């Protein structure tokens, strides 16, 4: 029905070379040979990021679409990539993240990047189940793929509940994920949102082709249905005729050591 849904179902139905072929076509990636060297060495005090999400971040925050200030809440963690970029930043006062850990190596990682000894991390936490806290800034980065794109919207309707629960009068500055914005249940619960808290939707290069995840920030403010039609349509386009090649690019690097 939608241009999205068509883009799903060929994608479940490419070959083995075809699917990794599309993936990285045309799509930006950061080369992180850098910081896996350094991290299989233990080197917990050179300026690396510990996660390949800190691209799509850094994206936002540098292009406008996001400001990153005063209490940061990092629902959905992980390793920490999105809570040691916003330590970094001139504005932010404190970072809190929180993340299920269900496995070892998406489990809270330990920097001395610029600010570490202001983030403070709780693994094995249930951002759905716990109590909302105040903050100025937002983030959200939950969506589990799924080939099934009914699991894909489930996850992401609930990711969005979670969203405007969390998502206080407080809070100037978001960035959630929409892992499967294409489903009209999606865009009618952004719509609703959007006249509640304003902002817009944005595709960040760096996502492979084979997800169709967007993001809820507030720096600016769009049509939702105009900018995920639009990427369904860049998505399909790309399927036709498939380039096989990213465009790498440098890592994340950050300055180090502690902030008052
Ligand atoms: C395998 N497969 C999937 N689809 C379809 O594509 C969608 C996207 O999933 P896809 O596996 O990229 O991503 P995930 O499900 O999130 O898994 P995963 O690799 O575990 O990605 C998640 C983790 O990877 C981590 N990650 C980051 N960088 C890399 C990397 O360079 N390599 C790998 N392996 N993982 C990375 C990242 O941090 C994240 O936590 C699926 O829903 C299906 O519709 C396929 N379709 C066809 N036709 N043929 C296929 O073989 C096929
Ligand atoms: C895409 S990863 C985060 C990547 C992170 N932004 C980075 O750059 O390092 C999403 C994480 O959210 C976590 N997660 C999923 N559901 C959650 C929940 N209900 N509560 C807390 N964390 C959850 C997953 O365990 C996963 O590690």
């Amino acid at each position: 029905v939608t241009l999205g849904e068509v883009w799903k179902r060929q994608l479940n139905m490419l070959g083995k070379q075809e699917f990794e072929r599309y993936k990285v076509s045309d799509i930006t990636e950061v080369d992180r040979t850098a910081a896996r060297r350094y991290l299989k060495e233990g080197r917990t005090d050179v300026g690396i990021s510990v996660s390949r999400g800190a691209a799509k971040i850094r994206w936002l925050h540098e292009r406008g679409y996001l400001r990153i200030t005063g209490r940061v809440l990092d629902l959905g963690c992980g390793r920490g990539g999105w809570s040691y970029y916003a330590a970094a930043q001139k504005e932010v006062m404190s970072v809190k993240g929180y993340t299920l850990g269900i496995e070892g190596h998406e489990k809270p990682i330990h920097m001395q990047t610029l600010g570490w000894n202001i983030v403070k991390f709780k693994d094995k936490s249930n951002v759905f189940t716990m109590p909302t806290e105040p903050s100025d800034t937002l983030l959200c980065d939950i969506g589990e793929s799924s080939s099934n794109p009914l699991v894909e919207r489930d996850r992401t309707m609930k990711v969005l509940e979670n969203f405007e629960r969390w998502k206080h009068v407080n809070t100037e500055n978001f960035c959630v994920k929409v892992l499967a914005p294409y489903h009209p249940d999606v865009i009618e619960k952004l719509e609703r949102l959007q006249l509640r808290f304003g902002g817009g939707i944005v595709r960040v290069p760096f996502s492979r082709n084979s997800t169709h995840e967007m993001y809820y920030i507030s720096g600016a403010r769009n049509n939702i249905t105009h900018m995920v039609n639009t990427t369904s349509r860049s998505l399909l386009r790309r399927m036709t005729r498939p380039s096989g090649k990213a465009i790498i690019e440098g890592d994340v690097f950050l300055p180090t050591g502690t902030r008052s």
